[PDB]
């Protein structure tokens, strides 16, 4: 079961909206996911922070690649969504009303139940970005979601915090500044958790991706997760790019996750 | 006269605030610059947007290379010269007492001479971010300034609206949006003035470095201004790395500033 790899290019368009020069050139580099990724993925968020509604028009027409659009449950997007028909929708929160605490889309939402429907009666693939908790698991399944995706951002978290300077820097989280062994057994519990909602998933028909704060260190004991069939990952891909380019970023990625 | 250049990392530090995860490394892409280029430079703004104190402590404490921070008037940031001494501090407008219409430091200031003195005293080099005036120039030299740094921010603009496919796009500047033969004698007028007001800052003993919008097409007529010694440049450079990788990035820059 080879791990497929979308690559979400939202940070190459926070580096161009810096300076407002066209510069990274997002479509450029989409083509260059689209060569070397399995998917392209991209979050337009309701506030225009980065990916814009052009750049999904952009990729759709000119890119030979699955598109993955991240969204929210608002109208403007959705319509977009289906006017222009990415091969996947990928539910997300912005609002807090959309929002849980750990950061997986609130499955209450209101509006949800509708947008699948809207979605899939236009013939998109949808997926559900959740928290990694079986209660979620089986409510995506009730929705009926072909996808969901686990949140991995706090097991990210806990891997930097380990197995990384992370804690020496100005970039050290307060909330894990905590005793070596309590962070060990919250890393091996957060671990062995995703590895059971993936296996859950797996069980009740639904496709299992995952995603948010993987990189080069981190991914690699997700890798060992059988039952996980794609992963998303995007700010660790363009950092390392800085240093290697996109294309051999990706293909470095590619490497880590054969199994 | 080989052209030296600056490589500003300010945008490497602007993907790194991005997620807050340490990631891009500024002194890892700092050790690259200090190898490739000539000069390493960062702004270090009051608002601390994008590079940090910490950053210019570090690049100062670890890399091999000449250092350039760029700062405004404020004392707290000139204070931070004064202790970690850089190289050379070019000093820029933030605030709207520091700012001219056209972008270059406003060289009336009631801070500027005695900012520059303190620097001097602390045997920090100074330089002075300038529009391309004349007047602007012999000002300079009367602030006892060692270098000047000639503001191409106009040039740039005029050659991406004459040269590129800028104006089809969302980042067009609707200043520009005017007909093809004036923006054509605007373009070649601020080129003859760039060339005029290097070569007067020669006349008058003052370095000439040359700084903003500089990108590897809009760059080749500048090179050719021999009275300009050094360029500094960021954006482009960043931009081009996540194609090809930050080392690769200086060298093609460097391959275009030979002369
Ligand atoms: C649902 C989803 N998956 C994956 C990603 C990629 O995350 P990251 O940029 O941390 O790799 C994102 C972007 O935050 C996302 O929203
Ligand atoms: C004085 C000065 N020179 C050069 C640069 C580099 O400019 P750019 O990022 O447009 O190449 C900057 C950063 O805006 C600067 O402030």
């Amino acid at each position: 079961n080879a791990m497929l790899l979308g690559v979400n290019i939202d940070h190459i368009a926070v580096l161009r909206q810096a300076r407002m020069v066209n510069d990274p050139d997002l479509l450029e580099a989409a083509f260059i996911v689209a060569r070397h990724g399995d998917q392209i993925t991209l979050h337009v968020r309701e506030d225009r922070r980065h990916a814009q509604d052009f750049d999904l028009e952009n990729i759709i027409k000119f890119c030979k690649s699955p598109v993955n659009l991240e969204c929210a449950l608002n109208d403007e997007i959705l319509n977009l969504a289906l006017k222009l028909k990415p091969h996947r929708v990928t539910l997300v929160p912005e609002k807090r009303e959309e929002l849980t605490t750990e950061g997986g889309l609130c499955l209450n939402h209101a509006k949800l139940k509708q947008s699948i429907e809207k979605l899939q009666n236009a013939n998109i693939e949808v997926s559900l970005f959740i928290n990694p908790s079986l209660e979620d698991i089986e409510k995506s399944k009730i929705l009926k979601a072909q996808f969901i995706e686990l949140h991995t951002g706090h097991y990210a978290n806990l891997h930097n915090a380990l197995f990384s300077n992370i804690s020496h820097t100005a970039f050290a989280l307060k909330e894990l500044d905590q005793d070596k062994k309590t962070l060990q057994a919250q890393f091996e519990k957060e671990l062995q958790n995703l590895e059971l909602c993936a296996k859950k998933g797996l069980e009740l028909g639904l496709k299992v991706a995952a995603g948010h704060g993987l990189n080069y260190k981190n991914v690699k004991p997700v890798v060992k997760i059988k039952e996980i069939c794609e992963l998303n990952i995007g700010q660790s891909i363009v950092a390392r790019s800085v240093f290697t380019g996109l294309q051999n970023a990706i293909l470095e990625m590619k490497e880590l996750i054969k199994r």
